[PDB]
């Protein structure tokens, strides 16, 4: 089941997301705490209506500190809701990009640990995410990070595009786009090449080049998680391993990949 909650006890304060099928507000919940609150208006048809709570029942049977935890359902009231605990600094990519170069590699690290301990626990649990990328990922005010969006070609495994194959493999792809992402500060990945350019590029070997300051270790297990062959890439909880030997040896992250310039600055 999942817990039913009142509309006497739920304040909508501010819209801050979604629109067209309902919003999502931040609110409050009865002293009183900080909710987010997504709704579903009237009309709504009935594969939206298993698809809103169908959203809620997955989240609802998950309990894992990096994946986003359900407060509760409005479900015997119009408007329907779900509400979820609030994530103060929204979405990891604009939050990354409204915050360039103001975190240690330490603490981008540690953000992907957390993110990948939420993907092991999904993995495990038999969720294949199918969507993993900084855009649904969000971010509190212990800069905890937390997989989002239950129910995008350069975020996309090959064999996902290629032909209709998802799996957790396919996600330990994206979140290989994740660490970039990460470690660009929101860069977007392959910058201006076109969808189809992307996809003849990685059929083509290609990858994407180290980030600026980015640690030797980190930029390895991206390259690992971009292997064309599926049964190649780490599983998430190698990943998760790796991840927490190297921030618990912290000077294991100063030794950094080499970074390729694309413009020749020469001063006589
Ligand atoms: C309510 C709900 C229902 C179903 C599934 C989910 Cl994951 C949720 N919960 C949420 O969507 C959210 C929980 N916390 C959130 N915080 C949040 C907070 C913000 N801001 C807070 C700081 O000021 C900038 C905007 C922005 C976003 S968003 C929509 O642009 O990614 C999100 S959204």
């Amino acid at each position: 089941f999942t817990t039913e909650i009142h509309p006497s006890c739920v304040t909508r304060q501010k819209v801050i997301g979604a629109g067209e099928f309902g919003e999502v507000y931040k609110g409050m919940l009865k002293k009183e705490v900080p909710v987010a609150i997504k709704t579903l208006k009237a009309g709504y048809t009935e594969k939206q209506r298993v698809d809103f709570l169908g959203e809620a029942g997955i989240m609802g049977q998950f309990s894992h500190h990096n994946i986003i935890r359900l407060e509760g359902v409005i479900s015997k009231y119009k408007p329907m809701m779900i509400i979820t605990e609030y994530m103060e600094n929204g979405a990891l990519d604009k939050f990354l990009r409204e915050k360039d170069g103001e975190f240690s590699v330490l603490q981008l690290v540690g953000m992907l640990r957390g993110i990948a301990a939420g993907m092991k626990y999904l993995a495990n649990m038999n969720y294949v995410h199918r969507d993993l990328a900084a855009r649904n990922i969000l971010v509190n005010s212990n800069l905890v990070c937390k997989v989002s969006d239950f129910g995008p070609i350069r975020w996309t495994a090959p064999e996902a595009i290629s032909y209709r194959k998802f799996t957790s493999a396919s996600d330990v792809w994206s979140f290989g786009i994740v660490m970039w992402e990460v470690m660009t500060y929101g860069e977007r990945p392959y910058w201006e090449l076109s969808n189809h350019e992307v996809m003849k590029a990685i059929n083509d070997g290609f990858r994407l080049p180290t980030p600026m300051d980015c640690p030797s270790a980190i930029y390895q297990l991206m390259m690992q998680c971009w292997q064309q062959e599926r049964a190649r890439r780490p599983k998430f909880a190698d990943i998760v391993s790796i991840l927490d030997k190297l921030i618990r040896a912290p000077d294991s992250l100063k030794t950094l990949a080499d970074f390729d310039p694309r413009v020749s600055i020469r001063l006589p």
